[PDB]
RNA sequence: GUGAGCGGCAUCCAAGUUACGCAUCAGAUUCGAGACGCGAGUAUUUCCCGCGCGGG
């Protein structure tokens, strides 16, 4: 690690004011009243994963040839 | 088929109310528009400066 990992953080939801127009006007067929934000399809989700800034390195027995060629499209 | 693949930190909120750049301080002390332009000196050549002629 060239730095500390970071714990990255990211979300999902959908837009609720979206999804009750789209209730009220017929593009989406929802009998539910409300939404769930702690589950179901609306449920809003809080997750987290770390992030690096490294240097891979790692050893193999093998043709050097292709496998720099099958890296070179990675 | 990279413990991969898939995933909105997003929604809402007034920096605002009140507050004298003000009080005081000599542009003063001295001195003339009144003075300053030649009626000043003999007769015919003398040492010389540029070179017959210009010129001490």
């Amino acid at each position: 690690k060239g730095a500390a990992s970071q714990n990255w953080m990211q979300t999902s939801r959908i837009n609720t004011a979206e999804a009750a127009r789209h209730r009220s006007e017929g593009f989406l067929l929802l009998r539910a009243a409300k939404p769930n934000p702690a589950g179901g399809p609306f449920k809003n989700s809080l997750y987290h994963y770390p992030l690096v800034w490294a240097t891979l390195t790692a050893y193999c027995v093998g043709d050097q040839a292709r496998i720099a060629d099958l890296l070179s499209q990675c």
